[PDB]
């Protein structure tokens, strides 16, 4: 037993991470056979993209892997993403795929610095396409993914960091999540809710782990439900998102729409200085399945 | 910026453990150079181990290590671990250290099943000695770890789950933490304190990170922190812990006795309703360590 927020093991992705050095910017590349995907601000010198990589040479970047210089031998810009053809193909490439992740989904981090990696946490995506990350100067690149059995599934490219402290980056063909724009102009995240699909899936982990004081006798409707939800700044729940539930559902024996009653019951009166799974919050950064994986036992190699 | 539970790089680690296999019992174990380190009760069938590892031949235990049969060739028991000399070391292994932690120290653990790596976080040693961690069937064996650079310090090794959903295991040589036995019997965790020096140094990673609304004007001596600390179920703050908390002291201008001033004031008043590092909880799994690694970039190769 126990529950813990826990990322994918890193290892094969910390064989993927590189330095990428041009002019006087360095940052993190991801290599992939022969390609390094990495931020397109990395491009020398309010920017304009194709007329800045237009004037730029292969020479000019210098790609680190290991003690090992990398030869880049092309280069072609996709939304804002650089991908560099080098003359070597990575022989720690894992299976791999990318994936543009919906808002709720999880992922793990791994946070690089000068391509070397430094660790590894789990995050969601933020309803507003924010992730709240952990990041410092230098982490421009760095990748989040998941893993299924064999398969990296790259789903976050890092970029940057608002104002507000959370962090906005690219899938890993380039395109920002959200609204955001590589360029040190202003803007700033959308307001944010809570993830409330995610949540139930919490409160079943609970249950699952010996918890129950939460529970109740109550039931609700799915429309009652979302007129509270709304209220405390949650998304609304969906039909499909009661589907997903399902699963948990049937392991624990408590209907969906029994446990939105036992949610809706914590909203108005507060959890009164107790706490579920070790949080004094109600957490929503683990999806449903999360709770599955590590409530069954589900590895990946 | 941002602050998160992280655990180191798991690849340096994922790629030492396999499965060890004997009569009816499978478990995981920590290949390194050709040695493959296991919980001694995969021996089989109240037990006395001297007695029932006589009893068996190397080719009764069945190591795999991926899709290939390791052969072994010597075994040795040392405490609680069992050490199997195989006939291949591992190419993979890295530089790493032995090492017994000391209550309060953090760690990442890579929960592993049949030998594959399921996922990774961090844990701290609590002052009872067990840990919080996550943990199915067929878990023990899974180790945790901490990196230096280039070097995995291992200073955990999992073998069971106490009645509270606590864990306890051994170091690497096979001592366990605490004084728990690897036998089924009845024991439990002693009662369990707060690492004051912990939620100190995460409280200074509040406010390096921005958090400065648990602030006060007030100060303390050591002796009058310890008198409200050990009300509230805390663990002294010796000097020692003051003389390590130095150097965020210093990066935050806030002397180690004025922070304890606003522990104090946290702890007789609660967070009414606010949240540190989006916490409602005062947060004790980070060591001063920790704080500093995350807050200023250093990484590990
Ligand atoms: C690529 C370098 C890097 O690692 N990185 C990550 C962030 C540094 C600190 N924490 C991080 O996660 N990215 C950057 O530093 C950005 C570099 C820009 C180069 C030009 C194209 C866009 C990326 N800069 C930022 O992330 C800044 N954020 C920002 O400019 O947001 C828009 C904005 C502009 C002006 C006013 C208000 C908002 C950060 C570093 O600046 C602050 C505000 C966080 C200090
Ligand atoms: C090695 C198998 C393994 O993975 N594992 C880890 C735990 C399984 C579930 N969660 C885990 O972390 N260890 C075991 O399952 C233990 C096997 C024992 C074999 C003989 C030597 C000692 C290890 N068993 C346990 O961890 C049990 N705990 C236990 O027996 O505690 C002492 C005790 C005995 C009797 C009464 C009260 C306490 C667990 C699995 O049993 C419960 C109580 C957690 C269900």
């Amino acid at each position: 037993s126990g529950f813990r927020k826990m990322a994918f093991p890193s290892g094969k992705v910390e064989g993927c991470m590189v330095q990428v050095t041009c002019g006087t910017t360095t940052l993190n590349g991801l290599w992939l056979d022969d390609v390094v995907y990495c931020p397109r601000h990395v491009i020398c010198t309010n920017p304009n993209y194709e007329d800045l990589l237009i004037r730029k040479s292969n020479h000019n970047f210098l790609v680190q892997a290991g003690n090992v210089q990398l030869r880049v031998i092309g280069h072609s810009m996709q939304n804002c993403v650089l991908k560099l053809k080098v003359d070597t193909a990575n022989p720690k490439t894992p299976k791999y795929k990318f994936v543009r992740i919906q808002p709720g989904q999880t992922f793990s981090v791994l946070a690089c610095y000068n391509g070397s990696p430094s660790g590894v946490y789990q995050c969601a995506m933020r309803p507003n396409f924010t992730i709240k990350g952990s990041f410092l100067n230098g982490s421009c690149g760095s990748v989040g993914f998941n893993i299924d059995y064999d398969c990296v599934s790259f789903c976050y490219m890092h970029h940057m960091e608002l104002p507000t402290g959370v962090h906005a980056g690219t899938d890993l063909e380039g395109n920002f999540y959200g609204p955001f724009v590589d360029r040190q102009t202003a803007q700033a995240a959308g307001t944010d809710t809570t993830i409330t699909v995610n949540v139930l899936a919490w409160l079943y982990a609970a249950v699952i782990n010996g918890d129950r004081w939460f529970l109740n006798r109550f039931t609700t409707t799915l429309n009652d439900f979302n007129l509270v939800a709304m209220k405390y700044n949650y998304e609304p729940l969906t039909q499909d998102h009661v589907d997903i539930l399902g699963p948990l559902s049937a392991q624990t024996g408590i209907a969906v729409l029994d446990m939105c009653a036992s949610l809706k019951e914590l909203l108005q009166n507060g959890m009164n200085g107790r706490t579920i799974l070790g949080s004094a919050l109600l957490e929503d950064e683990f999806t449903p399945f999360d709770v599955v994986r590590q409530c069954s036992g589900v590895t990946f190699q």
